């Protein structure tokens, strides 16, 4: 039962949105039903894995820790539409990026989406007393996200950056924080438990978890097939900062990289073909075999150590870890 | 000298949130480089008109109520920096909406100016008292702009909406709060004496006094040569709902509606002619006059009322309101 009230408090935050934009904003119904259907489009079909996640962390600590008990799970799939709306802002910045009226309307629906975050907060928690501390910790996250997508374009202007200390650099700024720590501190928050673990750990196995993520991410975009993977792989057209590129120039010979410099980030079917040639010829999806197995034992492990003094805490960073394995 | 502390803070604000960069997010020099001449060529250069109402209304509320006086003027240049940072927010996604590496920097600088402002909030207001409910009517008042830039866009897509009450809703919510009402209540929170004002009558100046210079906007930017306005006049061409388009269809036939109908919204060089035309043959430009002087009375009426209970506060709003007059 805990995305049947995920889906029964989006009714409830939407209701609130559009009804203060058709009484305190002066907004006629002929843009609060665009704003619905856009709120719905950009807000809906994913697996809320994010949102999700703050109510597990919530309903563990509550359980293993009366009227507290509604409030701080209703906190939760709050806090859950939170992330899930600031997701979808991140979707339409993205779209933006690949007298225009679409392009307007695209523009101010991530605008939006972006505040819409700030209004469903101010109103929920206006009597909460972690308000203050849940909105600084949301922005910083939302800065620290804007700072990795900056890493993560310019990673190729100033393939010096190619390193791997420098790829989870990225990996942790443009995912890590707002995909896996920041659902795990909304938890924290609702459930008044946040002084209670150690965020060192915590902080340590969300980018291991993101890390995790982003490299079996990379490796999909390359190998897997279109109609497999859900969308078309760029990352090699786009000369993207990937695990599998870093990896290559590792154990390269001196003129692979000089035929992997002169094919990466290329449109031409048959320079991406060297690439993935260049790729296979080098067993990469062998060493991301290990390289996999390493991370998982060092998230394996560190969970036990949050364990210790953070019981029903664990327990769901082993939910959330298994969504990722 | 409130522009040459201004300009002081502006360097005590800069060099924090770089450091910051440089210290807690990893960045390297080329990129912190890169973000001091992208923060200076967006930041500066304008009047700081918002930012400087600010530093006035404080200054002004302090002599006419030892170390809460530095307190005080130091953090409404923060607050002055907030919505200047804020402006150059909005300038840069206008740019957007008329692998682009150069679309993804200006992507990106939006979204770092905007959590700019609530990183040096969550800074230099990290031990006042009024540190969330700034933060709570700032982001009232983003998402305040983004409705109104919605309610401009689609002015002409759903001549319905092209009325002088929603011309007024138009300016309320894209430039009234966030240019006049808000540099004015953060110059009250900073000084501790919002609750000591009629938030009514100072809403509803606020509201006139962006009516007045949207309408002189408006005019200029049809009748004013290019050189002499500082940029190229383009709102027939857009369709905008201005307050030539809404007086004219008040007081025109029945055919120079239909000649204004099958001329506005065109590029063509001589239809926006012919639309000028049809503004010049109507004695718009004395209309405007009669209309301007209406409410500049209303202004210097609702200021006297104002200073009945808030003397000193009325003054600095009778000096920013000297700026538009
Ligand atoms: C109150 N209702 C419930 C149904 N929806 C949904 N609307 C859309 Cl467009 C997509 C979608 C996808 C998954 C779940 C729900 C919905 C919102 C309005
Ligand atoms: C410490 N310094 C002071 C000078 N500046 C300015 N830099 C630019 Cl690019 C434009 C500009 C315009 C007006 C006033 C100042 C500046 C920032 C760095």
């Amino acid at each position: 039962m805990p995305m049947q009230m995920f889906m029964q408090v989006y009714d409830e935050i939407q209701m609130f949105l559009l009804e203060e934009l058709e009484l305190k904003f002066d907004m006629d119904p002929n843009r609060v039903r665009y704003l619905r259907k856009m709120m719905d489009t950009t807000c809906l079909g994913g697996k809320y894995n994010r949102g999700l996640t703050v109510i597990d962390v919530a309903e563990s600590l509550l359980s293993l820790s009366g009227a507290r008990r509604k409030r701080v799970l209703h906190d939760a799939c709050v806090c859950g539409w939170m992330i899930e709306f600031l997701q979808a802002h991140y979707l339409v910045e993205d779209d933006i990026m690949d007298p225009d009226v679409t392009v307007q309307c695209a523009i101010n629906d991530g605008l939006l989406l972006k505040s819409w975050t700030h209004m469903m907060a101010m109103h929920f928690f206006a009597d909460r007393p972690f308000l203050q501390d849940l909105l600084c910790r949301f922005n910083r996250v939302d800065y620290t996200t804007a700072v990795g997508q900056l890493y993560d374009v310019t990673s190729m202007f100033d393939f010096a950056e190619f390193t791997l200390s420098n790829y989870k650099r990225i990996v942790k700024y443009k995912t890590a924080y707002y995909t896996y720590l920041l659902p795990l501190v909304m938890g924290l928050i609702v459930s008044e438990a946040l002084p209670t673990v150690d965020m060192g750990v915590t902080e340590e196995l969300a980018m291991l978890m993101g890390e995790y993520f982003q490299v079996q991410d990379d490796v999909m975009d390359c190998f897997t097939p279109p109609e497999r993977l859900g969308k078309v792989g760029t990352d090699i057209q786009d000369a993207k900062c990937s695990w599998l590129a870093v990896t290559f120039l590792a154990k390269a010979s001196s003129a692979q990289v000089a035929e992997f410099k002169a094919n990466y980030g290329s449109g031409d079917s048959e320079k991406v073909a060297t690439v993935r040639r260049l790729y296979e010829e080098a067993d990469l999806q062998g060493d991301y075999v290990a390289y996999e197995a390493a991370v998982a034992e060092q998230v394996k492990e560190l969970i036990e150590k949050l364990r210790l003094c953070s019981p029903g805490f664990a327990a769901s960073v082993e939910t959330l870890w298994g969504k990722t394995y």
